[PDB]
């Protein structure tokens, strides 16, 4: 999944 870690970033 991608929320903010896979191909997305939580910061």
């Amino acid at each position: 999944a991608c929320d903010c870690r896979g191909d997305c970033f939580c910061g």
